[PDB]
RNA sequence: GUUGAAACAGGGUCAGCUUGCCGUAGGUGGCAUCGCCCUCGUC
């Protein structure tokens, strides 16, 4: 019920068309976006910030999920088309060089192998020729709003070609097929079972996705980061027999329902309330809407479900709210 | 005699130094306890 209802309501919201991920995506906050042309050439440094009273790291966009970078070897992960601010320009504020060059090398190798595996796609040619030209990265630093990017941590630099201004580099009708195929091939050749919230196949998932919304840094939810929490010596993996698909689903659900209108700060904690729809409670979701307008009534439609409440800690997440009635 | 085990609230924090409830003031200017009665009628 803790993770089964998560996948249930995620699959329910997926068939209702409400801006949710679909096999290999996640709504992540992107501050400054580097808009370029069709064949490289840095054009502009757009920024979509200015939200509430606190200047967040831009607006949420659907980008392919990652495998986590928390650790000593944060350069061997090699993300797809988006990562940290130092994964493209190879420049860091407090970390310096050395480790920043290996990250850029891994990023350019990944985009080169992606262009080789999928040629003639326009969007991949720009991101493949921009990281290998070794001439526009210096002009990117000498822009207009570049001084406001190295002042905050966790900056994300994304790419976007011209002739669109509405479709990102990872949302064109070319990379979505590869993203859907990678989740049905790379994450389906590990083990055979047994799953948990589904009961079917679903191989054993390793290294859960980092959930961002309660800590200052993205941290995983259910992931044994040590060794004294495993079952019979599983070494981070077989301790929680959860499939990769269900893990991705519940992690994306928790990441999406922690920044939208369902996100509210109770008190040193960021929880989320939602119903089973078949939500629209209009009583708990509007915690800080205005001045608590008269909305509680009896519309003979009291849904069931429960109220999941996650809280930060020292490295993982703690579940405190648990009440079905 | 083959199965949740191995799990600390934490080492420590004087809530203090300062503050007269006080300088501030007539319970008073004023009112006959009295106009009235055989302690005796007596052998």
């Amino acid at each position: 019920m803790i993770l089964h209802a998560l996948t249930q309501y995620y699959q329910r919201k997926a068939e209702s068309d409400g801006g949710i991920a679909q096999e290999g995506f996640e709504n992540k906050e992107i501050p400054f976006i580097i808009v370029i042309d069709k064949q490289g050439n840095f054009i502009q440094l757009e920024d979509t910030r200015e939200l509430k009273v606190k200047k967040k790291v831009g607006r949420t966009f659907l980008v392919p999920k990652g495998l986590g970078r928390s650790g000593s070897k944060s350069y061997e992960v090699s993300n797809l088309l988006w990562d940290h601010y130092g994964y493209v320009l190879a420049y860091a504020g407090e970390k310096g060089q050395e480790q920043a060059d290996k990250q850029h090398a891994s990023f350019t190798a990944k985009v080169n192998e992606l262009k080789q595996a999928l040629p003639d796609d326009a969007g991949v040619t720009a991101v493949a020729a921009f990281l290998s030209s070794a001439e526009e990265k210096s002009k990117v630093m000498q822009a207009a709003n570049w001084a406001e990017c190295a002042k905050v941590k966790g900056c994300n630099l994304s790419f976007r070609l011209v002739d669109e201004a509405v479709d990102l580099v990872c949302q064109s009708k070319a990379v979505r097929e590869y993203v859907s195929q990678a989740n049905q091939t790379q994450s389906d050749n590990a083990q055979k079972g047994i799953c948990l919230v589904t009961g079917k196949a679903a191989p054993i998932a390793r290294l859960h996705n980092a959930v961002k919304g309660v800590n200052a840094k993205p941290a995983p939810f259910a992931s044994v980061n040590l060794s004294a929490f495993e079952s019979y010596g599983k070494e981070q993996g077989f301790a929680f027999p959860i499939g990769e698909q269900a893990m991705f689903e519940y992690t994306t659900a928790l990441n999406t329902l922690l920044a939208g209108e369902n996100r509210f700060r109770i008190g040193d904690v960021t929880t989320v309330c939602w119903g089973a729809k078949r939500a629209h409670i209009d009583a708990v979701k509007a915690l800080y809407k205005s001045l608590y307008n008269g909305q509680y009534c009896k519309p003979d439609g009291e849904d069931k479900f429960y109220l999941l409440g996650l809280s930060p800690n020292s490295a993982r997440i703690v579940v405190r709210f648990w009440h079905e009635t």
